[PDB]
C-alpha cells in the first residue's frame, strides 16, 4: 500500500497540476499519489535526498547537475524528461529588447545553473556577445565579451522576479514560466521575448534517488506523464507556454 504510493515534491504550476491530472491514470495502474509543493527551488532536491519524497518534478538537467556539484551528499538521478518551459523576459516599460537604452538594468534570477540560459537570450537579441570558448550552458557574467549598451545586471530570487517586474525595479526582468503562471501571467501574451524551443537543453524532469530510476512506481509515473491524455492536457491548458517533450 505504502510501497504503492508515490510521494512527489513539485512546484505549484504547472508541475503539481500535471500530477493532479495524472492521479486517476496512476490509480488505473495500481498506484496512489501524494504531492508536496515547497516554497523555493532549493528545497526540492533537499527533500528528495532526505527521503521525505520519492521524486521531485521542478528542475532541468543543468539545474540538477549544479545542485550535485554544490551538495556532494545529493546522489540523485534523472528518471526522464516530461516538458519544456521556454524562458521569458518581461517589462512594464519597454515593448522589446531593441528599445532598451544605454545603461539599462536587467533583472536576472540568482539561479546559478540558469546564468547561461538568460545571457543566451540577450546574445540572440544582439545586445551582448559571449566568449565562444565557453559552452552557453556554462556561461556566466564573467564571460560577456561585448556589451555595447552597457547593460547593468541585478539578481533576484526566481520566486520574486514577478514582483521585480510589477515594481518596475529594472528595465527588463527574467521570469521562469512556472513562477510567471503562478503570478497569473500568461507568458505567450505578456512576455516581450520568449526563448527558442530549438537546441534547448532545459526540459524539466522527474528526479529520484540513485538506484530508484527503474523501480515499478517510477516507471508507472513516467508512463502516465508520457500518455496522450497528459500531453494533450499540457498542450491545451497552458496555451503554448508549456510544451510536452519526449522522455
Ligand atoms: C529549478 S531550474 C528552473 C525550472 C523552471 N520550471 C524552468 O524550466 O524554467
Amino acid at each position: 500500500s505504502g510501497k504503492k504510493e508515490i510521494v512527489v515534491a513539485a512546484t505549484k504550476t504547472p508541475h503539481a497540476e500535471i500530477l493532479k491530472e495524472a492521479e486517476p491514470l496512476l490509480k488505473e495502474k495500481g498506484y496512489t499519489l501524494k504531492v508536496k509543493v515547497l516554497s523555493d527551488y532549493k528545497m526540492y532536491n533537499k527533500a528528495l535526498a532526505d527521503k521525505e519524497v520519492d521524486a521531485n518534478y521542478f528542475q532541468h538537467i543543468p539545474y540538477l547537475e549544479q545542485e550535485m556539484k554544490e551538495n556532494t551528499d545529493y546522489k540523485l538521478v534523472n528518471a526522464g524528461a516530461v516538458h519544456l518551459e521556454p524562458f521569458g523576459i518581461y517589462s512594464k516599460t519597454y515593448k522589446s529588447l531593441k528599445d532598451l537604452p544605454d545603461g539599462a538594468t536587467i533583472i536576472l534570477t540568482n539561479n546559478v545553473a540558469e546564468q547561461g540560459r538568460m545571457l543566451a537570450m540577450l546574445e540572440n537579441a544582439g545586445l551582448i556577445t559571449l566568449d565562444s570558448k565557453v559552452e552557453t550552458v556554462d556561461a556566466t557574467l564573467k564571460d560577456i565579451k561585448k556589451n555595447p549598451k552597457n547593460l547593468e545586471f541585478k539578481k533576484v530570487a526566481p520566486e520574486l522576479t514577478a514582483k521585480a517586474y510589477e515594481n518596475k525595479e529594472g528595465d527588463a526582468v527574467f521570469i521562469n514560466v512556472n513562477y510567471a503562471i503562478q503570478n497569473k501571467l500568461n507568458p505567450k501574451k505578456d512576455a516581450i521575448e520568449v526563448e527558442s524551443t530549438k537546441n534547448n537543453p532545459y526540459a524539466n524532469i522527474i528526479a529520484v534517488r540513485k538506484g530508484e530510476e527503474d523501480s515499478a512506481k517510477i516507471k508507472a509515473l513516467m508512463e502516465v506523464l508520457h500518455s496522450k491524455k497528459i500531453k494533450d492536457f499540457i498542450e491545451k491548458k497552458y496555451d503554448g507556454a508549456v510544451l510536452p517533450v519526449s522522455e
